[PDB]
């Protein structure tokens, strides 16, 4: 018998749930801080009344707030660095943020240059990012506290540690984070989720599933996220069609956001794997493409590959998402059973009209090479966490099937 | 629709799995502090050689170690207070226990009275303990770290905040506990779990069973603890006779250690419910009488009185332990598909010889007022936990049924 081994990690999580707890976003931010940034996208929250009612709520707590309305989808290392030179010249001393990952991260960002600079600065995000085997900054304690309202049903970033930000010098898109990047309140208020478009929902609920089936499959044992991350997939393939076809279904809200948490607590504890580690670089070139598009268009090559190249163990994760896609009866440990879930995968993905191949999304095929580098030099943990080992032209390959 | 709310608190888990990790004990200690007292009991980690490896790894580590072997199952106030008199008089600045939920719960009770105490004491763990309406003393962050290495997938007790303590003056058998006396570090070893003895796994085994299954009936929604709780459940029925039946079964060892551990994360999340309110009492008067000897002979009682006084969304849990306890195939939310958890209840203790009525283990009638006093004194939590409600008669009442 194979003995079993891991270490699990999970910072502390506090995580208020329900439909109108963004009412509590002041008392719980006043904990932390006498005065926010309020890290927030352009026009979403602020044309739907969520930004007026948070300001409200933490001026009303006492909590003297300067609005940061600037974040854009796929956040910069500019849009973060500058946000942080605000928070320095006005004195903030906690960041809080109103939107979706992108919103989210940026915050994260934000705490982490603030807290670590001088009095004007001197330090970018870029300095905490991974690139190849450069030393990065170590995040620290001095990481300003952040509190995370999501508005998207789709990416866990208000429970795990991780920043995804971009440099459009290089055009890398990596992720890092620790304990101390980690929120210290978390608020899920259904109220917000459920105005998500139809399409939002979709692309969004993609990246709740992403998360959970590469977390299941990554490398070595994580007992402790897999039965968070099977909920999860149970939850996508019972709900989440159900939410995008009708906005205001709120008990198919309410699971996915249930399996959105689920998530981003299991993606903290494992970890995403080759199909996140090649996504990145796709909207890192590609800034207009989203993450959960990217995700969904290399896909069932990333599946197919790694199902090939597996053993029983992998054979039987693939498996167990067959059974939760509803792909397939029992589990098993072989290659066939495993291949259900490229069943399922493409019936998920057709049902949400995510089939669209990198060709459709505006990707060219003269920027493999490039692509492949991103993948490496920023996304090298995934390819270290994926299940089967990936040479450089594998992933080119990978990425021409996807076109 | 009736909307979902709750509040999800989880303090900071680090969880070190896997057969001979007791070698980290020294390591880790030493990050929290350079003199430790270690708390266990008093014939079985030193009979199995397990307490001279960790007084080794802790002295080769740099870890000053005063070693406290004095705790008896079922601790008692009085064993608390002298051992953090020890830690007050040594110096000692970080509390190791290598033991079961005794060794681990006296720990934590140590670590709180030493951490808050002036230079020769002045206060007792009872101070923090809940009695009626008594004003507790608040536990803070003045609690001494903690480092659990568990020896039975029993309790949890690695991964909750919580303390169990006897006040043998008053017979009560309270438990206690938050964010400030979680494990800093949780350490799970197979070589020392496997050296359980039958008896010992299956007592243990079924208080792993008892959490998971309270928890996800325990009022109101948690669905964050929920997929951990079911899952153990499911480890419970295919792996614990294993373990019983052979102990050195190591992938039954793991499992029952996965499913402990599920138990205790489950646990902090949510809580436990009318079986424990009740078993404290049996322990607290009868100190003899093992917790989950204690929680076998009320729980068909119990489960009965909850499923009588039910309603749909109560018995849809009920239908889905009894699922994962293999006694029934389709999950369903009626009386009926719910009392089929019953049967496999009883299944379970009869496999682990478990099921003995309250007289076998020598408990007498004329104990009932002051054991009923004894549940709504010092658990008054875990009866506000429960999904119906309960008067004092029907407390009575249910221990008379188990006698
Ligand atoms: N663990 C982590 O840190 C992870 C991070 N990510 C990153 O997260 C980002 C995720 O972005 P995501 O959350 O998917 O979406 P974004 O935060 O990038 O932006 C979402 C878009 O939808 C709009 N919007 C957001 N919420 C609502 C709503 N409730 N109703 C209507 N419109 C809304 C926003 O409006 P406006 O423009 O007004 O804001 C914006 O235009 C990506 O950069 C990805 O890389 C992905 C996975 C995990
Ligand atoms: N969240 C919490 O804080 C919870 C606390 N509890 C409390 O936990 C306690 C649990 O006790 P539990 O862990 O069940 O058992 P105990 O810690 O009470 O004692 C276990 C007995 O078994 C012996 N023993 C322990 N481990 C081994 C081993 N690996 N091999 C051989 N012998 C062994 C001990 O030897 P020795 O005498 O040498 O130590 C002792 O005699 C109870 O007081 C209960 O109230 C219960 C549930 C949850
Ligand atoms: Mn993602
Ligand atoms: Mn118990």
């Amino acid at each position: 018998h194979m003995r079993m081994e891991f270490r699990h990690n999970l910072p502390s999580s506090d995580i208020i749930f329900g439909s109108g707890t963004l009412e509590k976003i002041g008392e719980e931010t006043k904990k932390w801080g006498d005065k926010a940034i309020l890290v927030t996208g352009k026009s979403n929250m602020k044309k739907l009344g969520f930004l007026a009612d948070a300001i409200d709520y933490l001026e009303s707590a006492g909590v003297e707030t300067v609005h940061y309305g600037e974040i854009e989808p796929n956040p910069t290392t500019t849009v973060v660095d500058e946000g942080a030179e605000i928070v320095l010249e006005e004195g903030c001393d906690v960041v809080v943020a109103l939107g979706g990952g992108s919103s989210m991260d940026a915050a994260k960002g934000i705490a982490m240059v603030a807290g670590h600079s001088a009095e004007e600065r001197d330090i970018s995000v870029w300095d905490f990012a991974p690139e190849g085997d450069k030393e990065t900054k170590p995040i620290t304690e001095k990481t300003l506290p952040v509190i995370a309202a999501t508005s998207t049903s789709g990416t866990g970033s208000h429970v795990t540690p991780y920043a995804v930000i971009t440099n459009p010098e290089t055009k890398g898109k990596p992720g890092f984070g620790n304990k101390h990047s980690f929120p210290k309140v978390s608020i899920v208020d259904i109220d917000i989720l459920k105005e998500m478009p139809p399409r939002l929902t979709a692309i969004t609920g993609y990246d709740v599933f992403s998360h959970v089936s590469e977390n299941l499959t990554a490398k070595g044992d994580h007992p402790t996220a897999d039965p968070l991350a099977i909920r999860a997939i149970e939850y996508v393939t019972e709900y989440l069609l159900r939410a995008v076809e009708d906005g205001e279904d709120i008990k198919a809200r309410e699971k996915m956001a249930v399996a959105d948490t689920y998530a981003g607590l299991s993606n903290t504890i494992s970890g995403t794997t080759l199909r996140h580690a090649m996504a990145a670089p796709i909207s890192g070139y590609y800034p207009d493409i989203s993450h959960g598009q990217a995700l969904a268009s290399i896909s069932v090559p990333i599946m197919e590959h790694n199902i090939e190249n597996g053993d029983e163990k992998t054979w039987e994760r693939y498996s167990r998402i067959a059974v939760a896609l509803d792909a397939s009866k029992p589990v098993d440990n072989t290659r066939q059973a495993a291949s259900k879930a490229v069943d399922g995968l493409k019936n998920l993905l057709r049902s949400l009209d995510l089939d669209k191949p990198l060709s459709e999304l505006g990707v060219e095929e003269e920027k493999i090479p490039e692509m492949t580098e991103g993948a490496f030099i920023y996304m090298g943990g995934g390819i270290e966490a994926n299940p089967v080992d990936v040479s450089k032209e594998d992933v080119k390959e990978i990425f021409r099937k996807s076109l």
